[PDB]
């Protein structure tokens, strides 16, 4: 009963006579599920989680620049040199100056200059290769029981989790009291894993297009790299100046984590916050329900009275909740209930909570059910003392 | 002398006979003036100061969110409220989440949510107007002397600092030894200072159009703003998502440093490092001489010989600088020099450091000299022992 109340709720039933059913589950969806004489259960998908990827590469998006060195020579000297050149951390840049007796050199012309500093990153975002054979998804699953507490209730302590790996086979449920259900799902698709990458940004998550990622000028390391510190290409983050053949001069380009923000608009988002998986692809699974069973069919249509505890309500889809309390003695019992016409002569609507049973005299009961557009009543319990409550749809 | 050595140098005379002559400066140039009876003089702009301009405007472009508070209804309850919502510190959005049973309504339905979170700028930057009116220039003015040290020496222990503010008046510059010059300097233009603003991001500076400085996407507090903390228009970095009807979240956009300067290529660059001003406009100047008098004119021309000290050199101009040291007891005398054609028949260059005089018996003297295209000899000191040297040019 986890689903009362979401809105992107999808309700979903199988072939006439078959035990399986076709679902799809994304993050911020859910599902109910109904087959003849089986329970109705409420999917949900928890968590989509990637097991150890590839990481393609990883650049570098805000710099530091420090122990600024350099050397130079007098015209016809020949190039300078700083042993800094070889040093992979350092970023590097030949150039001219003027010389002459004011400065050193006993003839007056262009002299090289090279000049060098130590580029330290301070804030990087890493591309990873996802492959869909390793992801694991976490479901909930949550049968309609009718318990006092259930109704929409996302505890997850209503539901059982499964995880569940796309290319591992079958996977078995026990739900409590129900029998056992099966689930075997499919990956593949939605997109293709294989020209997309998944970029990281600290808590912020998009899947964008390989080459488009691989084009991006910042600096960056091969995705095996450990010591994080050669990076290739810094001087795209770098900017060199010699703008009067005086000196030169080396001043880092600024943090371009908002650049790329920006630049991701259009990119599909998987996440903004460290627990809020906001998109994740469509998950299907093809449910197997000859192992599962309805609960109570030895029992007797209690004969007793009901209250109403909670008052009749409508969701987003049309269909009605209320909650009901027993005051008849005879425990474990099923609850009469059905939908009929204005005039009480044939039935209307079909239950969506399948078999309400009483558990104990002072456990109130929710019912979901699906009346028909326009008037109907809702009769609850037998004869003496029977409620008949009516309703208006949509 | 101090301008010997830099190749951005302009010789410039003025109209024969007059005593004024107008230079144009601009940083990282320099420039040699010359005059009938004049001494020759370098001029070189040291530093442009803007004094107290005005904030047009100050923009934030990296922020963080904190305090984040919330409040909601149920289905026909009504919008949610919030104190913050009046804190002009805080950032806010109104939505709908989803609400029902499960999560404490009595009604299934869209129920109003408003989100707020403190915004805090943690770097900003700022727009200014620069008014031609109020720019203070400093010149320093190099005679050539001919001392020992003055050769392209940029100590400016050689020269005399002035300081300029265009329009208030005449400026007096009091030359030791040589009298004193008047310097009449003109703002207007190089640039219109109405439509451009000179936009900061710490020791980084641009000039922008107004425009499109105050079309920037970014947060912003009027010029006049002190407490710094009511940003207009926080929404530009900031993202708020609802995007499975369940809750809301706010999450920073991320330093739009790099962003900016990316914006900024095309710009014009004031400077990149704290005192490394790169342009500034062309600073137009009218120099007047008549109060300017050659130093020594009482003096005879030597009659003892010389030696070269410093072997004569090149400058990137086709100038010549070379140094000399009096042998003969003469004292304070003006130096015989003189450049000749192959021959010594006819004269063909002239000196720029005009009116070369020794001053002290042990005191080396520069002079520096254009020498004609081609062969010439350059005649130093008088008949017993003078200095015959060959040069040949371009
Ligand atoms: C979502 O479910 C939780 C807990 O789920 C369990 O609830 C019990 C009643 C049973 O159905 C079990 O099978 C479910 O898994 C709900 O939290 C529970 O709330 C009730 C009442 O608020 C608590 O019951 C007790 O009531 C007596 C009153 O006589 C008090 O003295 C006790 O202190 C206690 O409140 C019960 O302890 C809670 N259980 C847990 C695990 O916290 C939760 O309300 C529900 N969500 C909604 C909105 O329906
Ligand atoms: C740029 O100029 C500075 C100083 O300018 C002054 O220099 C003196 C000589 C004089 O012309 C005065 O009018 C100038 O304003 C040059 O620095 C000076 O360097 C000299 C020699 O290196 C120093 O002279 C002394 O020499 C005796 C040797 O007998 C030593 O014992 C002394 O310690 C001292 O070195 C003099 O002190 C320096 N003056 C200053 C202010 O530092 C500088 O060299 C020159 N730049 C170039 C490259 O030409
Ligand atoms: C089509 C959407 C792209 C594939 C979705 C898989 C990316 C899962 O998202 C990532 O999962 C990690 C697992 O530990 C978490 O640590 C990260 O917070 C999360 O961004
Ligand atoms: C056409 C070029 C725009 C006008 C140039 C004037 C800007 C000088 O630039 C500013 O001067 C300030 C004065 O204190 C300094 O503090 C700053 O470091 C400097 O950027
Ligand atoms: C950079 O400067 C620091 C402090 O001056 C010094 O300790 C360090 O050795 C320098 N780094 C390198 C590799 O030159
Ligand atoms: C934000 O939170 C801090 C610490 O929890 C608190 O001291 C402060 O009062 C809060 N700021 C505002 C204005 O709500």
């Amino acid at each position: 009963m986890r689903c009362i109340g979401i809105s992107n709720r999808d309700f979903v039933e199988g072939v006439s006579g078959g035990s399986w059913v076709d679902i799809v589950l994304e993050h911020g969806s859910c599902v109910t599920t109904m087959a003849k004489n089986k329970p109705t259960l409420d999917f949900e998908l928890i968590k989509t989680e990637a097991k150890q990827p590839a990481t393609l590469r990883k650049y570098c998006i805000e710099a530091k620049l420090t122990n600024t060195t350099t050397e130079s020579r007098c015209p016809t000297q020949g190039e300078p040199t700083l042993n800094e050149e070889q040093d992979k951390r350092f970023v590097c840049k030949h150039s001219m100056v003027d010389r002459g007796w004011g400065n050193g050199c006993g003839l007056f012309g262009k002299g090289g200059i090279v000049t060098c500093a130590m580029f330290t990153c301070k804030k990087n975002m890493e591309g990873k290769i996802v492959q869909p054979e390793n992801l694991e998804y976490t479901v909930v699953i949550t049968p309609h029981s009718g318990e006092e507490h259930a109704v929409g209730n996302d505890t997850g302590k209503h539901g059982k989790e499964v995880k569940i790996t796309p290319q591992s086979s079958i996977t078995e449920a026990e739900l409590t009291g129900y029998g056992t259900v099966t689930m075997e799902c499919s990956p593949r698709t939605g997109l293709d894993f294989n020209e997309m990458v998944l970029l990281q940004m600290k808590d912020k998550a998009w899947l964008v297009h390989r080459q488009w990622f691989l084009d991006l000028p910042l600096p960056w390391l091969p995705g095996a790299d450990t010591q994080g510190s050669n990076w290739i290409q810094k001087e795209t983050l770098v900017t060199f100046k010699n703008p009067h053949a005086k000196k030169q001069d080396v001043v880092v380009l600024g943090s371009q984590e908002g650049a790329m923000h920006t630049a991701l608009t259009g990119a599909t988002e998987i996440q903004m916050s460290s627990g809020n998986l906001l998109f994740t692809g469509h998950l299907k699974c093809r449910l197997r329900m000859d192992k599962l069973q309805l609960k109570g069919m030895s029992y007797s249509m209690c004969t007793g009275k009901f209250k109403v505890v909670k008052e009749i309500a409508e969701t987003q889809h049309g269909t009605i909740v209320i909650r009901v309390q027993y005051e008849g003695d005879g425990s474990p019992c099923k609850i009469p209930f059905e939908i009929m016409d204005l005039e009480k002569r044939h039935v209307l609507g079909r239950l969506i909570t399948v078999n309400p049973i009483v558990t104990e005299k002072d456990s109130p009961v929710n019912i979901e059910a699906e009346p028909p557009f326009g008037d109907s009543y809702i009769i609850i319990g037998v004869e003496p003392g029977q409620l008949k409550l009516n309703w208006f749809k949509k």
